[PDB]
RNA sequence: AAAAA
RNA sequence: AAAAA
RNA sequence: AAAAA
């Protein structure tokens, strides 16, 4: 009587027909909000979000926690460890960790300081089928029925390149023939008539047969290809989001009041930008970057000293106040006078150095340095009988290709715990990983466990592209024939309103190899990483309203330009895979 | 010099005759007290209690902390792990810190703050004696030494129903011709001439060789038997707490001087009881569920405005006094009126649910909800070379059937850290599965090598005896030919003294199927689980000076009544051994 | 351009040369010094300190935190786990941790209290090289480049004997000549024509085949020969210190501005000591202890009074003065009156017992007491397939003989958390280990894999060579036929100016078998043990600016003494090879 | 970490 | 721990 | 660390 379902028919053409149902009121009717999750009535997740009933003021931060419980008598197998039971989670899990966390955490509003919490458990599980895209929609669905103030619902598909066919949510044995293989979640702007949906977050790669499909008569997965895919994915998205908003019409439980913490008052930014403006304006124009940092400085103690006792006991909101008033300063420049933060031009990469034969006694490895980054790959062959064995849900067996991700606390300089990776760690391995797996070799032509481990000596933001790009130079060095080296490159996305003498209209740039404080004034982030002809990884997080598709390509296309550029700054370095050293194994 | 012994000589009639000998004064001499404790000159342990020196007030609650340290040297051997040391405590190490932690810490008075701890360590042990029963004794001895306030001594023992003779402290050869088993706490209560012991503490199982054995033409364990039980463990209990006293009497320190911190003071409970018991007397007069629950909290509301500010800054008091009285006032309630928190009846179980076939894809599943409590368990088979490979002192090498109960945070609606099981998790897992391995079958008629996951999907209060339902359920669904289901309820007992015009007599009731707040409402709290003929577990924490045998048996028979309306709701979803799941393996 | 470089070539004579090499300027720029150590080319470390932003002054001590990064590609494999990664720091790791923290925590300026933190990652290994003593001036290089109040350089050597010479940073296949290897860590003091070096820690070991080579013909490691050691390890210190100070003056950092924090200010120990002295000084020369405890509480209560209120809110600066002040004085008692602070001689070992056959059931047993100290030993042989199993970068791949020493929280009577060994506890372990292993019998002789279990029952200070006479005690007990007993005795020495009439002159003196308190009174700390002919284990941290030769050999032959004394009690409990015990492995 | 498966 | 054984 | 390777 009290359970409500709906269902969600994803219609592929000739490929097939799945329906992911979404069930309520039967199962943890305790939490805030509960959702059953079916793919084709066989794969069954449950989720359950959970606030606090107070509001820890004292964080900084909207502290959401989601977690993905993969019970492992989903696979109708005993857990093999010593203590028969599921320990902690494997890198799967948190791979989907991140995966929901990612449209989820920007879709509550902001100032929410309660403890939010999800958890996803896998209940049954079709040897065939993946779960990730499905847990996505569960959680969007089971916040969405919480009350919580959350702006959804969010649809996530994953769509897979098979014979010029995009089809959507394949089956494991329909994964061996795609070309590219990536996820979308959106969700729906717009009410009746322009209902188009506005993609939050892809995380794109191109499956381990690229190179042989291709070389049978497929289409390479380039930056046209992805556009496809991306306009390819909305239907989905549409059919998923209308599936949940269904259910959460039918039973969803009537808004709950949570106070929302601001970081600053409106009288405090309205009094640093009219006592203010012009004299950080002045301060924006000079061509010094040092200078200009000791002239906000001066501002800075300026806007301390007189706004000293007006608001007594207020320093926090000034501080976040002149914040916010110089990044929205520095994005209408960037916008406006097409200079960044460190007088770059959009346009250009930092310095770039790639050096091969760096570690003595290793089997291969390398530094590649641009800008502040710089990063230390060290390629270490061994035994076929080496390769990591997985017990997990996932349906792969056993992992050829290791890659693995230090980044030690003294890379930007501060002190911490040395150790256990966190999660941002285990996201930037695999994001790196999978952006060579296409272009490794076999187990025929090269038989043996390669391993690869990445060393962030010295950081200033996103070091995963910076990653790949060591990765393939020390591959090459430590003799793995390659099919053909994966550059990578980080770029951004300003977009905002400027007015012309008369006429206020929104305006688009891109910005080429973003460093951390350029992550901040930008309104996306993506990266991309590829070979000389296609994309072998792609990953973009936004919030705007849709991106028309000019300006998505033209950001792909730049992309594109920097990505060649790194590949004949690598080209010099190391051409061919070199001789083996004389400690590697020989098989 | 200065070490002094005592011997308590068990007198087992015609199966032998054991001697625990406590000792003092020789090891470990910078505790707060030690004692070793010897079973038959071979088994030894060091018991070691420590209080802390300044009182950490900011706690709440009592902070003790019992620790169990099975040393492997003890049994001869070298720890097998990679790193050839003892790591984490295994399962039982966890079950022997519950069994002394639950009746040690009633013992101390209310309101300590110190941090007491308790660390039994296992430095010998012969290959045919259990050594929980003995850590009870050894910590019971080394925190009387202490000179805390501890209202001890704590005598436990363990007998065995073998041949219609209660064996007390039996070996392991011993505890196979034993249809039932039963470890029992308890202190002495009066002097002289009334010093009949006061039974603490009840953990009791059937072996696993009960129904073989009753065939044969034993007397099963039925819940006559079990009183039978509890009245021949008592000049066991008497021995050794006259044992641990004599010692105490020789070598013990002068009781120290530590604060006590009370909840509320008297005069904060004295003016709320005057000027709000009326009060609440009319508000409990009330048929209404929620009703009175809004009259409650304007009593709240009204307590905290009138005592404002005759007592300032004394919220916590307020609260506190007030929670007290309503206690008194609901206790006095059942006591005379026989009605419950929620108009309940004392015999009245709530609504039953019980539904297999949940979760597709599993071998077996099954869904039981009674009230708000709801639990799904879920059987996994499969090869016999999975069953869990114990390595510890214990006397068990594999473990078959395994029991695993997961507490997910959402399941009173609270957010919290998801992973590693507490020991109430590992406690309510072993008190499940050890209901029943009794009607398990062979491992010749059934090869294989069963796994339960049982979760508490929604809680309100015990779903330990939720679990061993839902067990059996999905036991008979995943085709496993149980010998008879079992089942569980989970009752309380309110004994308090009450006035009748002029006479002022001790009065008790028995409370069917308590819910999470009827828990701190009782005076004792107790659960059977059995099958249609006799009892394969059962547990009961206490704190009264002794219950009349006739209240006990009443106590039990309606325990008994339970779990038969349970079982025939429970045969309706399934009768008998459903087919094996097409997943399932074959032998 | 901005790599710099530096080398100190080791001269060996005839054994080789050698050449440490230091570069800077190149690897991890961010943080606050970063040096990169190769020996031989080969060899290649990477140490990185930062230091954190603001001062933590809440903390009552100085953080700093060593942390050594065994990176498995160094050795040219795949970590072993399941998990194929570098998981918990090993034992190794650990030692070395501590090797470089003994001599660098003392070196920083008293009151520091920012958060220093280094982290030594190794690159590259050489199989033939060790790199600890690589390890201790790649992480004084890298502190003395950043900047800090840090008072180095630190150079570290680890001199080995073979054959009469003492060769300085030998390979693994020349370890297996030396009777003798000592790690030697010091610093240079005074400029120019008195630059001799201050040897701060001394961490030394009798090789495996000290026995053999003796009777060999080789010189046994007595007193003297250690002697020659500490005086042969200087020229080497000095070259890299040099070396260091050449590369801190070419790329140094200039000294940053870090606030210290005194425990108290100069204005109220001059107060204490004005108003105090000749009361603390009556209250010292009274040969009571306990009553000499009263006075000084008493002394105590009066400078609470009567500085109250001159100095308001000053209860902590109060408390340090006066312990300051009485540290003092009791040193001036040691060096004029050679009375220590229980009465005491200077030569007297406290009261000595050691009992074998203590824990029934065991392999092998011993409790050995000195005073307050008080450790229980438990010998456990097995099988021989049992050795541990080591992975590291390490050269040994098994470990037959397991030292594992456990200082559970009661030692002292305090409560804590019982469970995973700290830094100290594996330090301590291993110093007892290293000094047993060259009287163990060989592999063929006695076939088993013997490991040893030490418990620190009850502690005053530095129970590593209390435990290393009880396992001596309990490997004798068990059969095990070792080739000499080994004793141990942990020392101190207090030196210091004192005035006779008209003179002010340094003196020195020795304390045999010191407390815990008279650690905080001494000037040095060195713990000796061996057997009746030759030292097998020696530890020494020291802070002062030399010691004459005279002096560390009256020191250490009265360490000789006290070992001689503890042999001929511990040759009364057990003089042979007992009996294998009846449950021992029969091979 | 962290110093005593 | 969740964000940067 | 625990109590609920
Ligand atoms: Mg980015
Ligand atoms: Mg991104
Ligand atoms: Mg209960
Ligand atoms: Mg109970
Ligand atoms: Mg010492
Ligand atoms: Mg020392």
């Amino acid at each position: 009587d009290g359970v409500y379902e709906s269902t969600a028919v994803i219609d592929n053409g000739s490929f097939g027909t799945r329906t992911i149902r979404f069930e309520t009121g039967r199962l943890a009717q305790q939490a805030a909000g509960s959702a059953v999750a079916y793919l084709d009535d066989e794969t069954m997740l449950l989720s359950a979000t959970t606030a606090s009933k107070n509001p820890k003021d004292h964080f900084d931060f909207f502290p959401l926690t989601v977690d993905v419980e993969e019970r492992m008598y989903a696979a109708g197998r005993i857990p093999g460890s010593f203590f028969r039971r599921e320990g902690r989670p494997s890198t799967d899990a948190i791979l989907t960790c991140r995966l929901i966390d990612r449209p989820l955490r920007p879709s509550f509003v902001d100032g929410l300081r309660n403890e939010i919490q999800v958890v996803v458990t896998v209940m049954s599980l079709d040897p065939k089928d993946l779960y990730d895209v499905l847990a996505i929609n569960a959680a969007s669905m089971s916040t969405q029925l919480a009350g919580l103030p959350f702006s959804g619902p969010v649809g996530g598909a994953r769509i897979a390149l098979i014979d010029g066919t995009w089809v959507a949510f394949p089956t494991v044995e329909q994964l061996e023939r795609a070309v590219f293989d990536m996820v979308v979640a959106g969700r729906i702007v717009g009410d009746g008539d322009s209902a188009d949906v506005a993609i939050m977050m892809v995380e794109a790669e191109a499956t381990e047969n690229v190179v042989e499909l291709v070389a049978g008569g497929a289409q390479a997965p380039t930056e046209a290809v992805v556009a496809e895919g991306l306009e390819a994915a909305k239907p989905f998205i549409k059919a998923l989001c209308a599936a949940q908003q269904e259910l959460a019409d039918r039973a969803a439980k009537p808004a709950g009041e949570y106070p929302v913490f601001p970081d600053y008052e409106a009288d405090v930014y309205d009094a640093v930008a009219s006592v203010a403006t012009e004299a950080l304006a002045e301060a924006l124009t000079i061509a010094g970057k040092t200078e200009r940092n000791d002239r906000t400085d001066e501002i800075k103690v300026e806007v301390l000293e007189r706004l000293a006792e007006p608001y007594a006991g207020r320093e926090k909101e000034i501080g976040a106040a002149f914040r916010s008033l110089t990044k929205k300063l520095v994005r209408q420049r960037i916008l406006t006078d097409h200079f960044r933060i460190d007088g770059r031009g959009i346009t250009d990469i930092r310095a770039l150095s790639a050096e091969v034969a760096v570690i003595p006694r290793a089997h291969g490895s390398a530094l590649f340095e641009r800008g502040e980054t710089q990063i230390l790959g060290v390629t270490t062959l061994d035994m076929i009988k080496m390769a990591q064995q997985i017990d997990s849900l996932g349906p792969e067996n056993t992992k050829r290709y290791m890659h693995h991700y230090n980044f030690p606390p003294y890379s930007t300089g501060e002190t911490g715990r040395v150790g256990s990776p966190k999660r941002r760690e285990i996201g930037h391995g695999a994001l790196a990983e999978r952006a060579l797996v296409p272009v490794l070799p076999s187990i025929e032509e090269f038989p043996y466990a390669i391993r690869q481990v990445s060393e962030a000596l010295g950081s200033n933001g996103s070091t995963s592209m910076g990653s790949v790009c060591a990765s393939t130079l020390a591959l090459l060095n430590a003799g793995v024939p390659l099919k053909a080296p994966v550059a990578g490159i980080a770029m951004g996305l300003v977009s905002d309103d400027v007015d012309v003498d008369g006429k206020v209209e929104k305006r688009y740039v891109a910005l080429t190899d973003i460093l951390g404080a350029e992550d901040a004034f930008g309104d996306m982030d993506f990266k991309v990483a590829g070979t000389k002809d296609f994309v072998t990884a792609l990953q973009l997080d936004t919030k705007l309203d849709g991106i028309p598709s000019q300006v998505l390509a033209g950001a792909l296309s730049q992309a594109k330009d920097a990505r060649l550029t790194i590949l004949d700054v690598m080209a010099e370095a190391i051409d061919r895979p070199d001789e083996m050293s004389p400690y590697a194994p020989r098989i």
